[PDB]
């Protein structure tokens, strides 16, 4: 044998899911993704919600649901072939869609999510996920063109990257994880998105996961190069981090660095003492909580923008040549 099958709106394979359904988290199973994967083609094409315009433990109840929507899916298909443009296939998908998107590709990835939290604590192998709002955020606040190079420094299994690229129009984006087990997880994530992102008929911009270590001599000049750097270096600690300010202080004017924790404080005021600390070459500002997300401490979430400007320096050389 028994199985579910939903055709693609673009032709692509057929998704395909085995009886019983199975359960990916208390609140994930592969009942609801089905529903909500019909739901937003449902989205991307009217005429299909205008067709579509009931119970999760029965076999017959979610093939009747599948076999209506693939009945749907040929007579668009049929129309398609008639006077009616087909949908477009080079666009990005909604904010909406691509939250459902990774939603799907975690779970057919991520089998035994338990196995990210065998770190080590209290080291800088500690894992934790930035969630989709906040790397929406970014996205909305931080513009990226066709010039942009785009790393996730310690990447995980990946969803930042994946998000982004779906999202933006950067020339490449990277991400890079050191740890065996998501590096590992990362791998089947890249073939999970590549193939869910052509069943739904949307496009991502060039996109590479790897294993490395970003303190290896090579990255040096890929972190040099790279325009928007993104770091959740929150459990890195002080040495870790005292590492990347070397790495970053050879970035061009105008990079960008968004992390969990600064890099240099809000209130760098250049003088005598400190001419040698990065706050001499960046701008650092907080960037706005979302409303009503509160941290494990309590307080709002706090993420950092670092804008590499060395005018701050020129200017303080300047003033040294007067009263
Ligand atoms: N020091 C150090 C290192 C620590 N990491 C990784 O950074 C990650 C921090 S969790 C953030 C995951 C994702 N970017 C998200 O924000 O959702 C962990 O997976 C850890 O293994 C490294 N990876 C590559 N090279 C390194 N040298 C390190």
């Amino acid at each position: 044998k028994l199985e579910l099958r939903l055709k693609s709106p673009v032709g692509a394979e057929p998704a395909v899911y085995p009886w019983p359904l199975p359960v990916y988290d208390k609140h994930h199973d592969a009942a609801h993704e089905i529903i909500e994967t019909i739901r937003w083609v449902c989205e991307e094409i009217p005429d299909l919600k205008l067709a579509m315009e009931y119970d999760t433990k029965s076999f017959e109840s979610m093939q009747r649901l599948c076999d209506k929507y693939n009945r749907a899916i040929d007579s668009i298909h049929q129309l398609w072939k008639g006077t009616t443009q087909p949908m477009k296939l080079n666009t990005r998908p909604s904010t909406g869609l691509l939250r459902h998107i990774l939603q799907q590709v975690y779970n057919h990835s991520v089998t035994d999510p338990e196995k990210l939290n065998n770190y080590e604590p209290f080291s800088p192998e500690v894992y934790g996920e930035t969630s989709f709002d906040l790397v929406a955020q970014m996205i909305d606040e931080i513009k990226m063109t066709d010039d942009d190079l785009f790393v996730d420094l310690g990447s995980g299994v990946g969803q930042v990257v994946l998000q982004v690229a779906a999202a933006t129009n950067c020339k490449h984006h990277y991400g890079v994880e050191k740890a065996d087990i998501p590096a590992k997880y990362a791998e089947t994530m890249d073939r999970e998105f590549r193939k869910w992102m052509k069943w739904y008929g949307k496009k991502h911009a060039e996109y590479t996961l790897e294993r490395g270590d970003f303190l290896s001599e090579e990255w040096r000049e890929r972190i040099a190069n790279t325009s928007v750097i993104f770091v959740n270096n929150f459990a890195f600690g002080p040495e870790v981090d005292h590492q990347l300010k070397e790495r970053f202080a050879n970035m061009k004017e105008g990079g960008r660095i968004v992390s969990s924790k600064p890099f240099a404080p809000l209130n760098f005021r250049i003088n005598s003492r400190n001419l040698s600390d990065i706050g001499t070459i960046m701008r650092v500002v907080e960037l706005s909580p979302l409303k009503g997300s509160v941290s494990w401490t309590g307080k709002p979430v706090s993420y950092y923008l670092h804008t590499i400007d060395r005018t701050i320096l020129e200017n303080y050389f300047s003033s040294l040549k007067n009263p």
